[PDB]
């Protein structure tokens, strides 16, 4: 039993409703093609693009809103899990050696639309992604170049309205970001609610997203460092993830790690900090880091580094 929420339903109608326009598997499916199909030029796709609002992403578009830099954005965006994905074959992003990064968006065929719905199409497309990419990534710095496909025409209303060169030529989208936008802060970036949001995400898009951002490792150690100071079972974590813990073993395994030294080189890590504070007790330090007892904290602290604890406070 698949049902799908249609968020894109609204926005269309939002839309008609502004131009004036009465309407005759989602039902948005039918809707935006027929907005397409009776465009009276390309350009109107840029209006239309504009009716996106990040909230129409849902829950997809607070993890973007909530991400830590525009690069972990970009790895999001990757997955290809936002709303036009069945209008999108791929999205790849490319580093240059030209300190520019080119955002390649790839669009399916639409053979059955002639040469104009096309372009009013990837208009759309265009206009929409360049509205989360305003509002969320450029911040103060701007988008070097964007590339449309290729047409007769001129490009003078597109530069009015992107307010940045453009040009025609080739297949689907490109813009082109400067490189150091990548390490960009997001405005409102929350990790809590950025690691939150992914575990809200479907199966699917989990197991993107985890691919996207390096792995299963790196996974759950961006989730435990959210977490300072809360240590949680592989079941909790793999329910976060959206894997049975089977296959968190299992792919833990491939990368070549378990979970019990994942937690132990994010708890190690922790504890280079605690025992350089005077103020706390060893006592204190084996509590912070989640052990039940000093002892097996102990333990644990002399597996890590051969040395004792008390010791290494004063080395």
């Amino acid at each position: 039993e698949n049902i799908q929420y249609d968020f894109e339903w609204r926005p269309l109608n939002n839309y008609l409703a502004v131009q004036r326009i009465t309407p005759p598997r989602l039902p948005s499916e039918a809707l935006y093609e027929w907005i397409v199909l009776n465009g009276r030029s390309p350009l109107e796709g840029l209006s239309l693009g504009e009716h996106y609002r990040l909230s129409d992403y849902g829950v997809a578009g607070l993890a973007l809103q909530s991400a830590g830099t525009v690069g972990e954005a970009l790895q999001l965006i990757k997955t290809n899990m936002l709303l036009f994905r069945k209008d999108i074959r791929g999205i790849a992003v490319r580093r240059s050696s030209c300190d520019t990064v080119d955002v390649d968006i790839d669009l399916q065929d639409k053979p059955d639309w002639p040469q104009s719905a096309r372009l009013y199409h990837a208009n759309v497309l265009a206009s929409a992604a360049y509205a989360v990419f305003r509002d969320l990534l450029l911040g103060e710095l701007e988008l070097v170049r964007l590339r449309l496909p290729e047409r007769n025409g001129d490009v003078r209303a597109y530069e009015e309205y992107f307010r940045v060169p453009v040009y025609f030529a080739g297949a689907g989208i490109t813009f082109t970001l400067p490189e150091e936008l990548l390490e960009a802060e997001i405005a409102t970036a929350n990790s809590a609610v950025f690691q939150a949001s992914l575990a809200l995400g479907s199966k699917a898009f989990n197991t993107r997203v985890t691919r996207e951002m390096g792995g299963y490792r790196q996974r759950i150690v961006a989730l435990l460092e959210v977490l300072q100071d809360r240590y949680p079972s592989i079941a909790w974590v793999a329910r976060q993830l959206k894997v049975t813990e089977r296959t968190l073993r299992r792919r833990l395994a491939d990368e070549g790690t378990n979970y019990r030294e994942v937690l132990d080189l994010v708890r190690h890590d922790r504890a280079r900090q605690l025992l350089r504070d005077e103020r706390l007790r060893i006592e204190e330090v084996a509590e912070r880091l989640g052990y039940m007892d000093t002892s097996s904290f102990r333990h644990a602290f002399r597996r890590w580094t051969g040395q004792c604890a008390n010791d290494y406070r004063q080395a």
